């Protein structure tokens, strides 16, 4: 008989998987599992993007009861727990969603063989990409683009990208009764009291498919708002209605299919003949999301400077006491604050919020390697996406990509034209409530008098401007122009 495991790594979902699809066919027991790592915390990862991925699986292990199956979450290492259930469940079939980040290769690898071992049938779908993204390297002559204008060029050579996999039956195979690897005691989804956090989450964004679904149909209400989107004029102040769609969770987990997202924006666009282009429209949003995944899969050592063939190598510098003073939301520019205390509290930001921090902290005013703000953004983002948090961290340092290392934002004029009242200031930095729209910008301008009015005082509630952003973007612009000559 046909026994079969789909593994959850990404992906996931119940819609548009191909992997669930093939599992299922003419199989007598279907095994879905997850791989948890208990000793994950005691190893870096936020409780905000680790509940998220426990939501997610809470979701998929609904969605699974609801016809007749259950998602079990296996305890331990790959390597050690496949080998183990592959005879103990008498499995035939391994199925899993294809991924290329740099650990998921050596992992799959490893399993791959030993499935070989065990007489276990492979196979690894696409569909965590719009594209077979090694299919566009060959495509393009065995090298992928570095640029965007030419990668949106090879897309439009290839096609449209294939059409989401249909739903899987509304009745599944259940696992095989009375299996002790498979008991209920040791296979339920952990809360995250129990994987050894201790404060709780406080992000307002839920984890899972169907909220993933939920948020995509609330962004295609208006399809005038989908087909007139463009990415650089959004704002980045708007946290009450965010004015993106803030779907980059569901897409880093898998929650919702890239390929989904796609076929909805053909049938807008299709209905409106004035509809915007990439790279600015939000099928351009993901073509951004499918170039850095093409660049970063064939690019040797992606996530680091060293090594890099398209990294700039410039000579950052090893100042621990900006970093802190960045990580700890206390750099004295309410702006930057804010935008920090979002990243710690929701853990997602809009995308010129992200721009502001990252020029702050390196070709801006502290210059800090951008590895550094790497290195934060990782545990507290629940996007965080091992390709996309580089190549923008590297675009927004110009070290690669973006080169225009002349364009410097202001802390304090930026939020400025979006936001004059400081709201999204207010909201995230509630000590400067009731400092007046003068001064939220520049508290340290502020005579004493309104300071000590508004209760908000600089050097004792609130911090003061860490540096002198006038004197600090002139160096910084002078030591990245060094840069750029000598390399
Ligand atoms: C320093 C820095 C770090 C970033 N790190 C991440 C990260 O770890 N994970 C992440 O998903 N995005 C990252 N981005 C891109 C950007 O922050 C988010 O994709 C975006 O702000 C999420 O909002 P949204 O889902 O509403 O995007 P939308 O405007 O709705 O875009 C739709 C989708 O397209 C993709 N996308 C959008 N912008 C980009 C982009 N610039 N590059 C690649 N894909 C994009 C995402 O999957 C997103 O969900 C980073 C950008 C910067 C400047
Ligand atoms: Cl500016």
């Amino acid at each position: 008989v046909k026994n079969s495991i789909i593994w959850f790594r990404k992906g996931l979902r119940l819609h548009d998987n191909p992997a669930l699809l093939e599992a299922c066919k003419d199989a007598k027991h279907v095994y879905p599992v997850f791989v948890l790592d208990p000793h994950f915390l005691q190893q870096k990862v936020s409780v905000n993007r680790y509940n998220f991925l426990l939501e997610s699986l809470e979701d998929l292990q609904r969605s699974f009861q609801a016809r007749g199956s259950r998602l079990l979450v296996l305890r331990g290492k790959p390597e050690e727990v496949f080998p183990r259930v592959f005879r103990e469940w008498g499995v035939t079939q391994l199925c899993f969603e294809h991924d290329t980040e740099p650990y998921a290769k050596v992992r799959d690898a490893a399993v791959r063989r030993l499935a070989a071992e065990a007489g276990v049938e492979v196979v690894t779908p696409i569909s965590h990409t719009l594209y077979d993204t090694d299919m566009l390297v060959a495509r393009n002559g065995g090298a992928a683009p570095l640029t965007m204008q030419s990668f949106t060029k090879l897309v439009d050579r290839v096609g449209d990208p294939p059409a989401p996999a249909p739903d899987p039956p509304a009745a599944m195979p259940p696992p095989a009764e009375d299996m002790p690897s498979a008991a209920p005691a040791a296979t339920g989804v952990p809360t995250w009291q129990e994987v050894g956090f201790k404060e709780p989450p406080l992000t307002v964004f839920k984890g899972g498919e169907t909220e993933a679904l939920a948020r995509l149909e609330a962004a295609f209400q208006d399809p005038k708002w989908v087909a007139g989107f463009q990415k650089p004029d959004t704002d980045p102040s708007a946290w009450e209605k965010p004015a993106t769609t803030v779907l980059s969770p569901y897409l880093k987990f898998g929650c919702l299919s890239a390929r989904l997202f796609h076929a909805r924006l053909l049938e807008v666009y299709r209905r409106h003949p004035a509809h915007s282009q990439p790279p600015v429209s939000l099928r351009g949003q993901l073509l951004w999301r499918e170039f850095f995944y093409t660049v970063g899969s064939t690019t040797p050592n992606f996530h680091r400077m060293a090594g890099n063939p398209v990294c700039k190598q410039i000579d950052w510098d090893d100042n621990p006491e900006f970093l802190a003073a960045w990580r700890e939301a206390r750099t004295g520019f309410p702006w930057i604050d804010a935008i920090m205390t979002q990243l710690v509290t929701w853990g997602w930001m809009h995308h010129l919020a992200r721009h502001s921090v990252a020029c702050f902290l390196t070709r801006g005013d502290l210059y800090v390697s951008w590895e550094r703000g790497m290195e934060v953004f990782e545990e507290h983002l629940i996007d965080q996406d091992h390709y996309l948090n580089a190549a923008n961290w590297m675009w927004l340092s110009a070290s690669a990509f973006f080169s225009q290392y002349f364009r410097v934002y202001s802390p304090v004029v930026f939020g400025k034209k979006y936001d004059p009242e400081g709201r999204f200031i207010r909201k995230f930095l509630p000590v400067l409530k009731d400092m007046p729209a003068k001064y939220i910008y520049e508290p340290w301008t502020a005579p004493l008098e309104v300071q000590r009015k508004a209760g908000c005082v600089v050097g004792r509630d609130y911090p003061a401007p860490i540096v002198d952003h006038a004197v600090a973007s002139k160096a910084c612009i002078a030591r990245m122009a060094a840069a750029y000559r000598r390399s």
